[PDB]
């Protein structure tokens, strides 16, 4: 067991191992500090969870987040450097701290203020798809891909973070908000049981915005955003209408005048024809017909970067806990076992 020290930073007690020095608040599900890790030489983010075991819902969310971060071991995905508690037994266990690499800029800080060549767009979207091939091979859905959840460095190297932990509220998705502009229509309006294809819709929206410098579907509300989507990709045919489970959602769609799919070369003026072709394969209304991450990596747009011997898959991931009914203290015991069994990376 390391030695811990205590300090108060902006109204909060932080109790952390001596290896972490020069803590400074960066923001606030919990509170975050920047620190220097003397064991590894890296600058790190230390997150102190708020009220991790306050309800059955909160205790299960804490377990879910720790299981997911412990599993993810890939160059294009956020990984866990450390996890700790100052508790010496289950009986006094009440606080959880998570440690990752400190991230600088996000995709927003380069798409707003920088000139991107087609080669930059190839390399950035290649890396998102390499990370997604890995995540989807474990049967994990990210559910919240958008520019603010993608970290980028000076060498244009990218990491996926901030997985959807079943978090977002109704207030958070209302009106003129970037939290909804990247979501697939079937999850935005609860059409059907969704699956991993929702993440490929989000990659299409991101790729379009890197090419044009503008949000693809900046709706003022759910209905405005659906009208922008259907004007580009066309209204649904009878085959997709059959797959929408809500009768009211089917009746609403049938109230709209029919529209054909637009010509994407006339929308993405001057783009690489291979970029236009890949966008037409991602931005498909019927989720069964969208290109997968593994199929997209082999598309001719990425010929410069694609290496089928350097695009790894994940170890199998057991999510059977998701259907399990437990008490607060049972979820808290499972979480304690995962904290004490952690093995750091090389
Ligand atoms: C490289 C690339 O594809 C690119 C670059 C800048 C802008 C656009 N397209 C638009 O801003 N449009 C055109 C017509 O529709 C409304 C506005 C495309
Ligand atoms: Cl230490
Ligand atoms: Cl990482
Ligand atoms: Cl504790
Ligand atoms: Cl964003
Ligand atoms: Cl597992
Ligand atoms: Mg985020």
């Amino acid at each position: 067991r390391p030695t811990f020290y205590r300090q108060e930073l902006n109204k909060t007690i932080w109790e952390v191992p001596e290896r972490y020095q020069n803590l400074s608040p960066v923001g606030s599900y919990g509170s975050v500090c920047a620190a220097f890790d003397t064991k590894t030489g890296h600058r790190v983010a230390v997150k102190k969870l708020s009220r991790p075991f306050q309800s059955i819902i909160h205790a299960k969310r804490t377990y879910r987040e720790l299981r997911l971060l412990k599993h993810m071991k890939h160059e294009n995905v956020i990984g866990l450097l450390d996890v700790f508690t100052p508790a010496r037994s289950l009986e006094e266990f009440n606080d959880v701290y998570l440690v990752t690499h400190l991230m600088g800029a996000d995709l927003n800080n380069i798409v707003k203020c920088q000139k991107l060549t087609d080669d930059h767009v190839q390399f950035l979207i290649y890396q998102i798809l390499r990370g997604l091939k890995y995540i989807h091979s474990a049967d994990i859905i990210h559910r919240d891909l958008k520019p603010s959840n993608l970290a980028v460095n000076e060498d244009c190297e990218l990491k996926i973070l901030d997985f959807g932990l079943a978090r977002h509220t109704d207030d958070e998705m209302t009106g003129y908000v970037a939290t909804r502009w990247y979501r697939a229509p079937e999850i935005m309006l609860n059409w059907m049981h969704y699956n991993q294809t929702v993440d490929i819709w989000s990659v299409g929206c991101i790729m379009a915005e890197l090419l044009t410098g503008r949000t693809l579907f900046p709706g003022t509300d759910h209905i405005d955003q659906l009208k922008l989507i259907l004007r580009l990709v066309g209204t649904p045919g009878a085959e997709l209408l059959k797959k929408i489970s809500s009768e009211s959602a089917r009746n609403y769609i049938q109230s709209l005048a029919q529209m054909p799919k637009m010509n994407f070369a006339n929308v993405f003026i001057g783009a690489n024809p291979l970029a236009v072709d890949l966008l037409e394969k991602m931005l498909v209304l019927d989720s069964d017909k969208r290109i997968t991450a593994a199929q997209a990596l082999a598309h001719a747009y990425f010929a410069q970067y694609h290496d089928p011997d350097d695009e790894p898959v994940a170890d199998p991931y057991d999510q059977s806990f998701e259907s399990r009914d437990l008490l607060i203290d049972e979820w808290k015991s499972l979480t304690y076992d995962e904290v004490i069994s952690f093995v750091p990376p090389p």
